[PDB]
């Protein structure tokens, strides 16, 4: 919060809607500036092409000095996300600098479902099948974004 946080957060809102990042949407839920959602729409040759998935993005009352809080409210399959939707992404945390935007973060997000990282598992079992069987691991990520992102 504070004057220094609402005026970064509405500043990013503006440069992200001045310049509409590709199929993905993200801007305050109702009248609090540090109460976002976003909608990302899988991408298009991936396992989740056709599927529309919704974040919630929650800004510290220290932004930027801190990094947003970002969850998956869309259940998925994938490796860096669990089943309580959180991400594992480094920038969320440790790799995260005040010259980060949440335009930014969406984009390594969209990458992540693109090119998920099997090193760094969240959820075992599908860090395994991605590596060992990743015909396997699409057709089960592709079934996934029928029974809950369409």
């Amino acid at each position: 919060r504070g004057s220094m946080a609402l005026k970064r957060i509405h500043k990013e809102l503006n440069d992200l809607a001045r310049d509409p990042p590709a199929q993905c949407s993200a801007g305050p839920v109702g009248d609090d500036m540090f109460h976002w959602q976003a909608t990302i729409m899988g991408p298009n040759d991936s396992p989740y092409q056709g599927g529309v998935f919704f974040l919630t993005i929650h800004f510290p009352t220290d932004y930027p000095f801190k990094p947003p809080k970002v969850a998956f409210t869309t259940r998925i399959y994938h490796p860096n996300i669990n089943s309580n939707g959180s991400i594992c992404l480094d920038i969320l945390r440790s790799q995260w600098s005040p010259a980060l935007t949440i335009s930014k973060v969406l984009l390594s997000i969209c990458s992540l479902l693109c090119d998920p990282n099997p090193d760094d598992p969240l959820v075992p079992e599908i860090a395994r099948i991605y590596k060992t069987d990743r015909e396997k691991y699409n057709r089960i990520a592709r079934e996934w974004t029928q029974k809950y992102a369409m």
